[PDB]
């Protein structure tokens, strides 16, 4: 599976019939048509206390991987009921700025999606976490092409190591709160992982506002490789699913 003509998106169904189930991600947000709801309570991200690890290129994106040993990066409030635990962050981006990101907003698409992967503690670990239909949160980050994010830097910067499936570097002291966006607005539905095997698992809480990067950053990142290296060279870019049918769901808005 991949993001090519022969083993995209449109043909994971497959391999993973899930793919067209009843709760895929990502989707299309309609601002006039998501619910207001007076119910949700404000995000709680805690994370002055995050410990990062490495990086990786996995053929498919690059994560930052986080110690989730224990309660040290957390998320919880909003729509969520118990803790959820950091364990990855990645992003998803295109070949131009006109496209990238998953989610769209009134088909309106960003150069890039950050995404950060939380999983519920009363599931013990990440791997029972994806059967539970409430055992995952991931927070959606759009990306615009503006000014540098200097929190952004240090990923940048390291990505000359990684470019070829299967490296990582050890990638300590990298504090996550420098990606994110000044207000905690957002909107939320029930969803899935957005890579096989897209489990229906997740609670999407897709930040409202956007984070600028610069065209040099985001620039760093069409400069990675889907390949293994030593093979023919294939650019990491255009690594994000098209948006899938909302089948009666409802999305709901905090603001
Ligand atoms: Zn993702």
């Amino acid at each position: 599976w991949g993001y090519g003509k022969h083993n995209g998106p449109e043909h994971w169904h497959k391999d993973f019939p899930i793919a067209k189930g009843e709760r895929q991600s990502p989707v299309d947000i309609d601002t006039h048509t998501a619910k207001y709801d007076p119910s949700l309570k404000p995000l709680s991200v805690s994370y002055d206390q995050a410990t990062s690890l490495r990086i990786l290129n996995n053929g498919h994106a690059f994560n930052v991987e986080f110690d989730d040993s224990q309660d040290k990066a957390v998320l919880k409030g909003g729509p969520l009921d118990g803790t959820y635990r950091l364990i990855q962050f990645h992003f998803h981006w295109g070949s131009l700025d006109g496209q990238g990101s998953e989610h769209t907003v009134d088909k309106k698409k960003y150069a890039a999606e950050l995404h950060l992967v939380h999983w519920n503690t009363k599931y013990g670990d990440f791997g029972k976490a994806v059967q539970q239909p409430d055992g995952l949160a991931v927070l959606g980050i759009f990306l615009k092409v503006g000014s540098a994010k200097p929190g952004l830097q240090k990923v940048v910067d390291v990505l000359d190591s990684i470019k070829t499936k299967g490296k990582s570097a050890d990638f300590t002291n990298f504090d996550p709160r420098g990606l994110l966006p000044e207000s905690l607005d957002y909107w939320t539905y029930p969803g899935s992982l957005h890579t096989p095997p897209l489990l229906e698992c997740v609670t999407w809480i897709v930040l409202k506002e956007p984070i600028s990067v610069s065209s040099e950053q985001v620039l760093k990142f069409r400069k990675l490789n889907f390949n293994g290296e030593g093979e023919p060279e294939e650019l990491m870019v255009d690594n994000w699913r098209p948006a899938q049918p909302l089948k009666n769901r409802q999305i709901k808005a905090s603001f």
